[PDB]
């Protein structure tokens, strides 16, 4: 019959959105979060990735705005910036500088603690949501393996008292992120292993927070620098994003085989060694506020519970626990929002009575969630699969059934069109913002746009406007 109590494990972006949506369809929702959740925008140990630059692409932003009206204005009122693409970015691709065409998509940029707080404030206020902070999910309860498995609840431990308690539930949602213990919980119930795809280019991140030149966060673009991506060499990248409070977040990254800064005096020289040194020129006199923070969470990985015949009833997996991506493409929060939107749109259809058990509904929900995360998976995996020394363990025929040399040729063509042809840039910006599938770049429509559109002359300098150079006090020469 119909769920009366849902338990959500984890209260970051995926779990907070999921709890909001589930409270609309289920009598009572409990949220279990290991951290204390701050009432001010502060970093916390359970989301260490929030130290690094975050873009909320228009796909995720619109889905959050639909679920939680007013959120976008609250973010802008608190200093977030709406960055139009490509218009508001100075971007060097492996094919040249991006012409700054009038924006066709956007992303919201704020410090990740402000985004998270603003969302929580909107989403966890409902009267039928109970948030248990400083509480750790320990294992799942129920039975697994052949025929009739079901999850009936969760063992939780209060971290202040050390006391463990059994939390019964009709539906359990794992939103505990890339560090989820899900595989261990499933093995303990007797559930067989999940199918999983990996495309792991060994990407790593190094980030410093800076005080920006006054006014740069409002009147100076974001800047994104990529390698010429010589076929046999690791990629190296850098981005500088404005966030609230007149600060710049600078995130440097590379793929397997290149070295990232780990000491502060190594940071600007890495940016100096990118294909164009502009990031170093911008940061050279900016005031650093933090040491270098690192991340090694850069692999693309995807679990396929929707394929497991022995998936247990009453269990859903969402967010980074289900699938996680190379952060350079910026889709994890959008993918989290898609998971919650999909639950919202499919919950009633899936749980309609008639089958006599929760199996049909659980499996139908997890199958719809699986379809919803396909776009960020195939985008990021396609972009990473041909890096030198990339580790590929995937069954996806879109990836493993195609000629590598053909894919490389396709990719250069798409990039070359996007930077200098406005009609191509619209379609590519749609895909890069997670609003059209990667498959659209192989369509008749896109190929025709690539062929028929004008192509502007190559840019020979970063396309800053004069008013922008004035802000940071640089000279075109
Ligand atoms: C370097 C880097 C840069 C990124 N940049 C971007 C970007 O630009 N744009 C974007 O959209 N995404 C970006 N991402 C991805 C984004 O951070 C995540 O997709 C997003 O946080 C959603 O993840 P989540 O809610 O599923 O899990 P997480 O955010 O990882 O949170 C999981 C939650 O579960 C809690 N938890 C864990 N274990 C337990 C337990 N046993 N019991 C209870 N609670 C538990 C944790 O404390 C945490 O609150 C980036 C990621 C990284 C690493
Ligand atoms: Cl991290």
């Amino acid at each position: 019959t119909r769920p009366a109590h849902a338990v959500v494990l984890g209260a970051s972006m995926a779990g907070t959105l999921a709890a909001h949506v589930l409270a609309r369809h289920v009598d009572a929702v409990t949220v279990v979060e290991r951290d204390a959740l701050p009432e001010e925008p502060q970093h916390r140990k359970g989301v260490p990735q929030a130290r690094h630059a975050h873009l909320l692409w228009s796909n995720g932003a619109r889905l959050i705005e639909e679920m939680l009206p007013g959120t976008t204005d609250r973010l802008l009122a608190a200093g977030a910036r709406r960055l139009g693409f490509p218009e508001d970015l100075v971007t060097l691709t492996g094919q040249g500088w991006q012409h700054r065409f009038p924006a066709t998509q956007f992303a919201l940029v704020a410090s990740r603690p402000l985004l998270d707080l603003t969302v929580r404030q909107q989403a966890l206020g409902a009267d039928n949501i109970t948030v248990r902070q400083r509480t750790e999910a320990v294992e799942l309860t129920g039975s697994g393996g052949g025929s009739g498995g079901r999850v009936t609840g969760v063992v939780v431990r209060d971290l202040d008292s050390g006391r463990q308690e059994q939390l019964e539930a009709d539906l359990v949602i794992d939103a505990t992120g890339r560090g989820s213990r899900l595989k261990q919980w499933l093995a303990a119930l007797g559930v067989p292993a999940l199918e999983e795809d990996v495309v792991d280019a060994g990407v790593a991140y190094a980030t410093r927070l800076f005080k920006a030149p006054p006014g740069a966060t409002t009147h100076f673009p974001a800047v994104n620098i990529a390698a010429d991506d010589r076929v046999r060499e690791p990629g190296r990248f850098g981005v500088v994003y404005p966030i609230e409070g007149g600060r710049w977040l600078a995130t440097l990254s590379c793929t397997r085989g290149a070295q990232l800064p780990t000491h502060e005096d190594e940071f600007i020289p890495f940016a100096e060694n990118l294909n164009h040194p502009i990031l170093a020129d911008l940061l050279r006199d900016a005031e650093p506020l933090t040491p270098v923070f690192g991340s090694r969470s850069g692999a693309n990985r995807r679990l396929y519970p929707e394929r497991l015949e022995q998936w247990p009833d009453g269990l859903l997996v969402i967010g980074d626990s289900l699938t996680a991506f190379n952060p350079i493409y910026g889709h994890g929060m959008s993918s989290a929002a898609r998971c919650a939107t999909t639950i919202d749109r499919e919950f009633e259809r899936s749980v309609q009575e008639g089958t006599g058990s929760a199996r049909a509904g659980t499996r139908a929900l997890q199958k719809a969630i699986g379809a919803a995360v396909d776009d960020p998976w195939i985008l990021a995996a396609t972009k990473d699969i041909d890096y030198v020394n990339c580790r590929v363990s995937a069954t996806d025929p879109r990836l493993i059934g195609v000629d590598t040399e053909q894919r490389l040729r396709f990719a250069e063509a798409i990039t070359a069109a996007s930077i200098r042809s406005p009609k191509a840039s619209e379609i590519v910006t749609d895909v890069m913002s997670l609003n059209a599938p990667q498959a659209e770049l192989g369509s008749n429509r896109f190929l025709m746009a690539m062929r028929a559109d004008e192509r502007l002359p190559e840019l020979t300098a970063p396309p800053f406007l004069p008013e922008e150079l004035a802000v940071v006090g640089l000279d075109a020469a």
